[PDB]
């Protein structure tokens, strides 16, 4: 047999598989159990470490995807199917994967740990677009990705109860991070140089590990792509978490917190998934029902509170956004929008869409948004309205939260690097008016264009190797630059670079004007 | 005697003078009494019409300036002395002036009626910059200007009182308009073609005559320069007027606070005029700029509702309006209180001084409202640039008080039937005394409207003289026909949608869009809703 493909971790022995890349072989260990299956009486509970096993665990294929909603809006359309589960669904789903150079490294190797996004209601470490084979071959890293529970299974909260305490999906991730500390050395990885990176809800979870002391000792650097823990969508208060969990029980026919969760545990997993979206208070976009809860435990305060109160010297983070963060979300509830036309909306549809994009704010607050995003010399132009509503959803949910994190961390000791990803892939199936949509920098950071089975151009391949080197340079040293320089982001200069096929261009300000509204003014308005 | 210099009006006979102008003789009748002198027991009362006289009244020089405060900030400096009284102060001051071509016209000719500004606390029709001889000579119109009471004398109000009903300074204006209607035909003017035009507080007053029905029958067209009735400074509520009137009285001895209105006004009437003037600004509640102690009050009489509400409910079909502003409306006001500002340095303020100036520029608003102002006028990529902050604060003062009020008026009047024309005056005069950073400051289009550069004793360039002749022709064309275009790039009507206006400077007309539409949307559409919640 191949001795490179057999590893002993603390729980027992594993057998991996060898994989081809256009640059050479890679060792992969897929489907490693890191937790006891959170099933039956273990539903909603914090994860238990996987008990040791005898024999050899088969680690040659991906394990199951945690139970989650499956999108049906454009069935068969690649733009939507690429995020849908590609393995069967199961509550037995707490498995992580390790990619490693072939032969396995002899010296400690920097570790990248990937946390997928999916609004905390979906996602899987087994998606084609999170394939780690290209990064570990091109950049000689160890890549780890784990599955964590999503939707109600990971984030249903009855705050105060021990039978449904909340944030257990976050605890799944932390447990995998503890698994890396105890076991990644057996694969050649260096546990003293772990770099977290994630996108969207994955980027939010990275930030929440930055702000939870128990997790902070498990990694050393962080990359947050198109997400932040301080969004309007990434956390929920205790009282709202309790209301949503209670309405879920009523929707599925149940029923004392003990009697409520006991009844929920009798229900097939598909039943809860089928109802999770209907506990949201308002019709909205970019809002998810079961997200992390601020109960003083995992997060002792709100992310913004912890961000402003934090000393962040000794931290290096890489943060960024795509050029058009909002367009993707508009075809999922904004009236007048669809990927199959130009979506040139009326002002009425624009006004309606602002309530959908900024749900559960006062009429005055909504009118303040309309004032900022209206061009009062062209108040009714359909094309400008389309691009303005996408600016609303994108700035409110991604750009401005990212900008606040970058500015606060920078001014409070951290070295920050910011990017805007401005390249529209030649393969992109979405219409042209959506620009560079949310999520579509991931395929380049993982080096998917190097797969010769796809039709990326030669320059997109070179571009992918540029990005993989930036990311891996940051993992290795905390500086993405090769030793046109990428300057650190600071609260004053607000400098970032644009990532596309032409060389690095340094620009100033992550929509400083629009984000002054969201980050500085709008909070004060909601207080009064 | 010269027969052209003798006219009979209703009151009796007048004798005027023949003025020499650069272009030829003009007959002037200066100092025509139109009301009984508002003295002693007539202080604070509405004007009563001038009773008939026997013999010939010599209307041969400007009469006195209505008692008012005199600016002392930059003594001897032309930029401020030009606005100060150039006649003796007196409460006996209700006189008007008539300029007419020499010889008098035999068929009726259109009439322009000027209403000076001065924040309702100052101003006079006698100021050199309001000389009507050039307009009359160059464009063949009858020009009328009047004095009206200012300060407490014009606008101290104890609403509901008989002894001080308020708005008497506006009634001074209305009485003069009534005078024009009955008497201008004797000077050759056409009482069926009367165009009101004023600047700043004068522009605000012109608008209040548009919105008060009893005045609306006395003119046909209006020109509003750098002012509007709906500004945050041109009116005041009944209770605040009462509060200021009562504290003014308290500060000067009356009564020996509040109580009975007749007894209180009777006591105020025994106080010398200068004593009242010397305490007028002590009643303003906060440190501010572009705010004035005694202004028109909204008491349901002269104005049945606020100018905003009246503008919204108005049917303005059959009305032609000419409105506009200067390029840098707010700079002039910053050297009168804004921390760090001076006409003698470049006033490159700090950010702290910017934030402090915002409170001075927008007084008596919630902290939230002040943060909203700071949000829209900060450049969050250059938040502490001294020059950018200096221009931003001037934009705050200008947009808040002038530009956006004018814009809201222009847009609502256009949408509700009126043909509106709008300008931005963008020429900095070669003779200007203010520093360069102030740009084209508030009030400095007037001299070109009145054709002052044609005075040979002045030192304007030749091109500025042609510019003066162009603007006078615009204003006179609008007065005659309601259209400033000569019967040459055309001047399009302002509409709420297209929002077109023209720029006035030494270059030919340039059409533009939007009177600071982004800024004004904040002032006219958002902030009103913030202040209610
Ligand atoms: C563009 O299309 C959208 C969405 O319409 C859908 O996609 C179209 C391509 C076509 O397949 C339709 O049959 C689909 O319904 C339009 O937005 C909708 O417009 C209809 C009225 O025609 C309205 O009843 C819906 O409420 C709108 N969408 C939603 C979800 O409310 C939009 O009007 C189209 N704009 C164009 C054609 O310019
Ligand atoms: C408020 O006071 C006025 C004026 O009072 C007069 O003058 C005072 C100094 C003192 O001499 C009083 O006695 C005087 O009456 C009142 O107006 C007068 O009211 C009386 C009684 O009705 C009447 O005979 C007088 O003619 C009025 N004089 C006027 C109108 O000038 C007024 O009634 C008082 N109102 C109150 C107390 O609310
Ligand atoms: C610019 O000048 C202003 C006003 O100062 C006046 O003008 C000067 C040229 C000089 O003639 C002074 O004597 C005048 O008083 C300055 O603002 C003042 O600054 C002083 C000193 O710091 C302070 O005590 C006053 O309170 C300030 N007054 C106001 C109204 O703010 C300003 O600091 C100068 N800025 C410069 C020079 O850049
Ligand atoms: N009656 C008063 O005491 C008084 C005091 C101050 N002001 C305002 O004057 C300051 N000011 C402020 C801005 C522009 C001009 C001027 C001066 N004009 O004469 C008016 C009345
Ligand atoms: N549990 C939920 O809140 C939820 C949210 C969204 N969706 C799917 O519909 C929204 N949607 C559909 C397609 C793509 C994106 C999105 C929204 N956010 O990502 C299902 C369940
Ligand atoms: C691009 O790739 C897809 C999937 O491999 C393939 O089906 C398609 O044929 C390629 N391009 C074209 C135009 O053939
Ligand atoms: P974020 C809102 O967590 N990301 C989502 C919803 N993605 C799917 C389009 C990217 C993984
Ligand atoms: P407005 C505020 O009435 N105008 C003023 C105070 N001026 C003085 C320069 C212009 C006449």
């Amino acid at each position: 047999e191949d001795a490179e493909l057999l590893v002993t971790v603390r729980g027992g022995r594993l057998r991996g598989i060898r994989l081809k890349t256009p640059g050479g072989p890679v060792s992969a260990f897929l489907g490693i159990p890191f937790a006891e299956p959170p099933m039956g009486p273990r539903r909603f509970l914090p994860p238990e470490p996987k008990q040791p096993w005898s024999g050899v665990v088969d680690a040659t294929t991906f394990q199951s995807v945690c139970y989650q909603y499956v999108d049906t809006l454009y069935p068969g359309f690649e733009g939507t199917e690429m995020w849908n589960p590609n393995r069967e669904l199961s509550e037995d789903c707490l498995y992580l994967n390790v990619w490693t150079p072939y032969p396995r490294p002899t010296s400690p190797t920097p570790v990248l740990v990937w946390i997928y996004g999916g609004g905390f209601y979906s996602g899987a470490s087994s998606l084609d677009v999170y394939d780690g084979r290209f990064l570990v071959q091109a950049e000689r890293t160890v890549l780890v990705s784990m599955n964590y529970r999503v939707g109600a299974f990971g984030f249903l909260a009855l705050p105060g109860s021990r039978e449904a305490p909340g944030n257990v999906g976050l605890l799944d991730q932390r447990l995998a991070l503890q698994w890396v500390q105890e076991n990644v050395a057996a694969f050649g990885g260096d546990p003293t140089s772990v770099t977290l990176f994630g996108e969207s809800a994955g980027a939010a979870s990275v930030g929440m590990h930055l702000l939870s002391p128990p997790s902070r000792g498990l990694f050393h650097r962080a990359v947050l792509q198109s997400g932040a823990p301080n969004g309007p969508w990434a956390t929920v208060g205790m009282g709202e978490a309790r209301r949503r969990a209670t309405q879920l029980a009523h929707l599925v026919g149940c029923p004392n917190d003990t009697e409520l969760v006991a009844c929920l545990r009798t229900r097939p997993a598909q039943v809860l998934v089928n109802h999770e979206w209907h506990v949201l208070p308002q019709e909205s976009v970019f809002r998810f029902s079961f997200v992390p809860v601020v109960d003083g435990d995992f997060l002792s305060d709100t992310p913004e509170a912890l961000i402003n109160a934090g000393d962040f010297h000794g931290l290096q983070v890489l943060v960024g956004v795509v050029k058009d963060e909002g367009s993707y979300f508009l075809v999922y509830g904004a009236p007048g929008f669809s990927k199959d036309n130009e979506s040139l909306i009326s002002r009425a549809e624009f006004l309606a869409g602002v309530r959908v994009g900024v749900p559960q704010v006062s009429d005055l607050a909504a009118e303040a948004v309309v004032l900022h995003y209206t061009d009062w010399l062209h108040p009714e132009d359909p094309a400008r309205l389309r691009e303005a509503l996408s600016d609303v959803v994108g700035d409110h949910n991604v750009v401005c939260p990212v900008a606040q994190l970058a500015g606060r961390l920078a001014a409070q000791g951290a070295r920050v690097y910011a990017y805007v990803f401005e390249h529209r892939a030649s393969t992109l199936s979405w219409p042209l008016w959506m620009g560079v949509p949310h999520g579509y920098e991931i395929e380049f950071i993982f080096g998917i264009p190097l797969d010769p089975s796809r039709n990326y151009t030669a320059e997109e391949k070179i571009f992918a190797q540029r990005l993989m080197r930036y990311w891996a340079n940051f993992a290795r040293t905390g500086d993405p630059n090769e030793p046109p320089q990428w300057p650190p982001y600071t609260a004053g200069a607000q400098q970032y670079v644009s990532l596309d096929l032409r060389p690095l261009e340094v620009r100033r300000g992550l929509r400083a004007q629009a984000c002054a509204f969201w980050n500085r003014f709008l909070p004060k308005l909601l207080s009064a």
